[PDB]
C-alpha cells in the first residue's frame, strides 16, 4: 500500500564553519535510512537536536531519501553559512 507514520520530524542548523562532528549511516545506496550514524562529544551536533540513530529525511532542505550516504555526506561539505538537517522521530 502507500502510508507511513510518524512521530516528530524536526530539523538542526548547524552554522558553519562547524565542523560537522558527525557521521551519517547507511543510506539509500544502502538500503537505509540516513541516520545520524555518530556524534562528537562537545561538539555542535552535540549542542543541538542532533542524536545517534536520528532519522535525517532531508539535508539543509534536500531528502536523503534519494541521495546516497555519500551524497547526503557530499551535502554535509557542500553547506557553507549553515548546515541544516532535517530529521524524523523513529
Amino acid at each position: 500500500g502507500s502510508s507511513g507514520s510518524s512521530g516528530m520530524s524536526y530539523s538542526v542548523t548547524l552554522t558553519g564553519p562547524g565542523p560537522w562532528g558527525f557521521r551519517l549511516q547507511g543510506g539509500k545506496d544502502f538500503n537505509m535510512p540516513l541516520t545520524i550514524s555518530r556524534i562528537t562529544p562537545g561538539s555542535k551536533a552535540a549542542q543541538s537536536q542532533l542524536s545517534q540513530g536520528d532519522l535525517v529525511v532531508a539535508i539543509d532542505g534536500v531528502n536523503t531519501d534519494t541521495m546516497t550516504h555519500l551524497e547526503a555526506q557530499n551535502k554535509i561539505k557542500s553547506a557553507s553559512y549553515n548546515l541544516s538537517l532535517t530529521l524524523q522521530k523513529s
